[PDB]
């Protein structure tokens, strides 16, 4: 008959790098 | 008679994209 | 009669945080 289950599969690959952050806010009025 | 354990499972799915970077620092005062 | 595949691998790690955003622009002169 069939044997028992095999081992876990491989862990998934790490995801893509996040997008760069937005520009900071305008500085205060002069 | 029972055969051997089975093979590894399927890999995990790829991770999601990282978080957006933080905003940059305020610009200089005007 | 090797057995079935095992369980799915671990879900992948989330990606690296994005890089910091650029400095903001100078404030208004006014």
């Amino acid at each position: 008959p069939p044997g028992p289950p095999g081992p876990p599969g491989f862990p998934g690959m790490k995801g893509h790098r996040g997008f760069d952050g937005p520009p900071g806010p305008p500085g205060p009025p002069g």
